[PDB]
């Protein structure tokens, strides 16, 4: 589990989403295993706005984080799953760490903010879904 808070919206895993969340939408995306909800109190998080490359990951299977080296956001292919069947997920970025299904949600963060959440595994792999490019977040 886990969430990004900011400003009225909160920005959780697609795959995770609540009732109360979707009845309350602002944007889902399946691709991006994303689905940003609005709320009633203010949220405080900072979005990076960056092409940092480096970070840092909460990992809750672990207690722990972990400083990772990780790729651009792009188009991978992802096993199916309970979740969705075998597709390409896009906006992923990926590092070598651990991860279990559970750890969805965790942060990743670089100096300049929030620069995404956990959300595939496997193989020794963590991906966390982009959010830097959603703009929109800010205002
Ligand atoms: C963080 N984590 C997630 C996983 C693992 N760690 C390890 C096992 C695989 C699992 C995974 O990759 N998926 C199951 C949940 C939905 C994912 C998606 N976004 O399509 C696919
Ligand atoms: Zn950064």
């Amino acid at each position: 589990s886990g969430a990004i808070y900011v400003g009225n919206y909160r920005v959780v895993n697609r795959h995770l989403a609540t009732h109360n969340d979707w009845a309350n939408l602002v944007w889902e995306d399946s691709s991006r295993d994303l689905l940003v909800s609005s709320t009633t109190a203010q949220g405080c998080d900072t979005i990076a706005r960056c092409d940092c490359q480096t970070g840092v990951y909460y990992c809750s299977s672990r207690r722990k984080h972990y400083p990772v080296s990780f790729s651009k956001p792009s188009l991978i292919f992802v096993e199916a799953s309970e979740y969705y069947p075998a597709r390409y997920q896009s906006h992923l970025m990926l590092a070598v760490g651990h991860s279990e299904p559970g750890d969805c949600g965790g942060i990743l963060r670089c100096q300049h903010g929030v620069v995404g959440i956990v959300s595939t595994g496997g193989n020794g792999l963590v991906g966390f879904a982009d959010v830097r490019d959603l703009l929109w977040l800010d205002e």
